[PDB]
């Protein structure tokens, strides 16, 4: 039985990371520092999950301007920009996502996000893509600093499962990245992977299904096999 479906957010519900990159760059520009993350560098920086963590890693190694503000302050400013960007643009859910979530709801299946993205990021996506606050879409929101150890650690998925009160055998995860797959699998979850722009280069050995589009599931039916 599928009692619950768990979703990563960025790269799974919607293709958002390019917008995140824009928000980072426009933030650095706004602060007047010489930092710029191009697509190539951002692809590498995405192996560090967590916004603050990604900023920290970069600032530990980069040779340009020193940080003018602490990590958290930079991330807050970037978050405000991302939230604004989500509100104005026309971000679409990835193919198949809307239909799967509607099917699940009709079927009395609970939905959760398990993500390294922050809560304001989740809210922004839900408002823009679903037209409703996150709590109206997802029964359980496990996000950001709610756990100490980020993906590939399974901790965020363990938290999500604990809050859902659903054991892994009655749940399934949808992911877009290797770190995500590893985190789901470490929590004992079957995991459906469909990569996005920034993770198409990765390898997903051990994914229960690997798809070009979540639409290939044909909804709930594709989760059983």
């Amino acid at each position: 039985m599928i009692e619950a479906i768990l979703f990563d957010v960025d790269g799974t519900l919607a293709e958002t990371e390019e917008l995140h990159r824009r928000a980072f760059n426009e933030t650095f520009a706004a602060l007047g520092v010489d930092w710029f993350w191009d697509r190539e560098e951002y692809r590498e920086l995405l192996t560090t999950t967590g916004g603050k963590e990604r900023i920290a890693r970069f600032l530990r190694h980069q040779k340009g301007d020193p940080a003018p503000l602490p990590i958290a302050d930079i991330h807050r400013a970037k978050t405000e920009r991302f939230v604004a960007l989500m509100a104005e643009g026309e971000i679409a859910l990835r193919p198949g996502i809307a239909d799967l979530i509607a099917e699940a709801k009709r079927a009395g299946i609970r939905l959760a996000v398990a993500t390294t993205t922050s809560l304001p990021n989740v809210e922004a996506l839900c408002r823009a893509c679903f037209g409703h606050p996150a709590r109206e879409i997802f029964d359980v929101i496990a996000a950001g600093d709610m756990v100490a150890e980020k993906k590939p650690s399974p901790d965020i998925y363990r938290l999500a499962l604990r809050e859902l009160d659903v054991p892994p055998e009655r749940a399934v995860a949808l992911e877009d990245s290797l770190n995500g797959l590893r985190a789901a699998k470490g929590a004992g979850l079957r995991c459906i992977v469909s990569p996005g722009f920034y993770t198409r280069h990765e390898e997903f050995a051990g994914a229960d299904r690997l798809l070009d589009s979540f639409a290939e599931l044909g909804g709930l039916a594709g989760l059983d096999l």
